[PDB]
């Protein structure tokens, strides 16, 4: 009998993590008693479940107890007295975390110099923030390490690969809600090079002969020795020893048939690379 309800403070709209919880809160004037009722997208909100309701002095609340993603919409509060009516409403987004739809694959070698790129998907609500992390290190954008996040798809691509950069790579994405993260190894090999092509060596006859070439690259290595289109072997008339970092072949004997022009291949998983050298003989 007199002033109709009015809220001279209203609900303040919000956006709440999953799993989380949240207060709407306003404040009603005008003639005792005050009747207050919610909704969630029309519908009464009823106690007992998800939805916790508290009335002080004409303080309304609502309190969103666990949120879920079912709980996204519009809560509206309505007031009611023999003078009238009065209503007011906020909005309720929900967040959720982030998830690999598409995630990196396990393992990969790439060859030194090389450039290589990893692409990962990853759904959830914005703003998603994507960091990219080298044995645990962030990875700063340079010329180097190119990274970018367009219509969530999270790209890295990295070159001049070198040794150091082998390693554990991952790609953690994180928003209001959580993180996730995909993770994958990285090895860079170097490939075989014999820089130096060896002087020629000269011998006499029944000497025995070394011929050796300097060898760089990422070890192990399968090495073979070659003269004459036959491969030459360890035994009574060669002595060949295969180092990371050294060929060599021993040649026992000098006999006419061993002058001339040897060769000698070097592999590994990224490439294979042939030193070419020469015996002599004197006299």
């Amino acid at each position: 009998a007199m002033a109709p309800p009015f809220f001279d403070l209203k609900p303040v709209s919000v956006d709440l993590a999953l799993g989380e919880s949240g207060t709407f809160k306003c404040h009603v004037t005008g003639t005792a008693p005050i009747k207050i009722t919610w909704a969630k997208d029309n519908r009464e909100i009823r106690p007992g479940g998800n939805y916790k309701m508290t009335l002080v002095e004409n303080t309304a609340t609502l309190t969103v107890l666990k949120v879920t993603k079912g709980d996204a919409g519009q809560y509206t509060c309505y007031a009611s007295n023999v003078a009238g009516k009065d209503s007011c409403s906020a909005q309720l987004g929900v967040q959720e975390p982030p998830r690999f739809i598409k995630k990196l694959e396990p393992s990969r070698i790439v060859k030194q110099d090389e450039h290589t790129r990893y692409e990962c998907k990853i759904g959830g609500s914005p703003e998603i923030k994507v960091l990219w992390y080298k044995d645990e290190t962030e990875i700063q954008e340079s010329s180097k390490f190119r990274m970018s996040f367009v219509e969530s798809v999270a790209v890295l691509e990295m070159y001049n690969l070198s040794v150091e950069d082998s390693g554990d790579y991952t790609c953690e994405a994180h928003n209001a809600a959580g993180s996730a993260s995909s993770s994958t190894s990285l090895k860079v090999k170097e490939p075989p090079v014999f820089r130096k092509k060896p002087h020629p060596v000269e011998t006499l006859k029944g000497a025995d002969v070394h011929l050796e070439c300097e060898l760089q690259g990422t070890p192990p290595f399968q090495v073979s020795w070659h003269k004459d289109k036959r491969e030459l072997r360890s035994g009574k008339k060669y002595k060949i020893m295969s180092e990371n970092f050294l060929t060599s072949i021993h040649i026992l004997n000098v006999d006419s048939a061993d002058i001339g022009e040897y060769q000698c291949k070097a592999s590994n998983d990224v490439g294979s690379y042939t030193c070419v050298g020469s015996i002599t003989l004197k006299a």
